């Protein structure tokens, strides 16, 4: 196999694998349940995500998850990130054990937590009360920021920033996911639809699309694309416009509107953001700055 490291390697015999969760380009993750991943308390049970390679995987794929692997090894632990607990590498198929968001991503958190439509008939005294309030929106802003701002300290670019690839808890953490991926930049189908109708090239930064450069401030432009979908409660961006359209637009410089309630502190982030010098956008420090300011003014 590959070399043991004492530091990370789980017994693959403590796990019990369960449903599946998804699969990316190279990769499936499942659910299981981990039999002492913290050592003091050898028969604690607690869930894990496990991911691993697809049966068809070839030898790019494992490649591209060990290489994961170690990315995930040395970024180190943040509140707002997933975070590494273990791998599986000696004595049968490579694993790499990562910590469980109980509420899928922030995408779909948000699409199933829109607030009641005005066909529903009132039903006691918070008929038109929804899931989702303006300071906890802003909150989940602000960890994403916060998890980026920590992911650019480690020398970390993301590379495709989105609410699809963000995480959340059963506390409503954010953990930003999939941030050590090989993504094969130069190789984007930029037509690409995926099963769920996502078309990833409208995330990506105009010197990233354009010129294939990444830096830490072209995961600010997709933070901003982000923030757009946060405050759509998970829109699709660019409504209605194709990838031909899209690399028309972008040419003339266009920008999404400001999106129905959403109040201009939060639209004026966006469109920094969006800025077309990357230095004309604010880094994620700044970001947190200023989100943390709308926090703690509405909270
Ligand atoms: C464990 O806490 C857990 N997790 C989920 N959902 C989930 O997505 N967990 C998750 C996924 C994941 O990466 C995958 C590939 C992914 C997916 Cl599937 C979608 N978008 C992006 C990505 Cl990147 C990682 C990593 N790394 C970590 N965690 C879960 O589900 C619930 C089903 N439901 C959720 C809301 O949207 C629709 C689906 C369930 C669980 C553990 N739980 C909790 C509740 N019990 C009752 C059942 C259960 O299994």
């Amino acid at each position: 196999d590959l070399p043991l490291d004492p530091l990370w390697e789980f017994p693959r015999d403590r796990l019990v694998l369960g449903k599946p969760l998804g699969e990316g380009a190279f990769g499936q993750v499942v659910r299981a349940e981990a039999f002492g991943m913290d050592p003091a308390r050898p028969d604690q049970a607690s869930t894990v995500a496990v991911k691993m390679l697809k049966d068809n995987a070839s030898d790019k794929d494992l490649a591209d998850l060990v290489s994961e692997m170690e990315v995930m090894k040395l970024i180190g632990r943040h509140k707002n990130i997933i975070n590494l607990l273990g791998v599986c590498t000696q004595e049968g198929p490579l694993y790499v054990i990562l910590e469980c968001a109980a509420k899928g991503n922030l995408r779909e958190f948000l699409r199933a937590r829109r607030p009641p439509g005005p066909d529903l008939s009132p039903d006691g005294p918070r008929s038109s009360e929804g899931p989702l309030s303006f300071p906890v929106l802003v909150s989940c802003a602000y960890q994403v920021a916060r998890g980026m701002q920590y992911l650019e300290s480690r020398k970390c670019i993301h590379r495709d920033l989105a609410a699809r690839n963000v995480l959340v808890t059963e506390d409503n953490v954010m953990k930003i996911a999939d941030f050590g991926l090989a993504r094969g930049v130069h190789h984007i189908d930029y037509y690409k639809k995926t099963s769920n109708g996502r078309l990833p090239v409208k995330w990506m930064a105009p010197e990233a699309l354009f010129d294939e450069v990444y830096t830490h401030q072209s995961d600010v432009w997709s933070f901003g694309i982000l923030l757009w979908e946060i405050f759509t409660l998970g829109g699709s961006p660019y409504p209605g416009i194709p990838v031909e359209e899209l690399f028309s637009l972008l040419r003339e410089g266009h920008r999404m509107d400001r999106p129905p309630h959403c109040p201009p502190e939060l639209y004026g982030l966006m469109r920094e953001c969006w800025h077309a010098a990357p230095s004309q956008r604010p880094t994620f420090k700044q970001l947190v700055e200023a989100l943390d300011k709308v926090l703690l003014a509405v909270s």
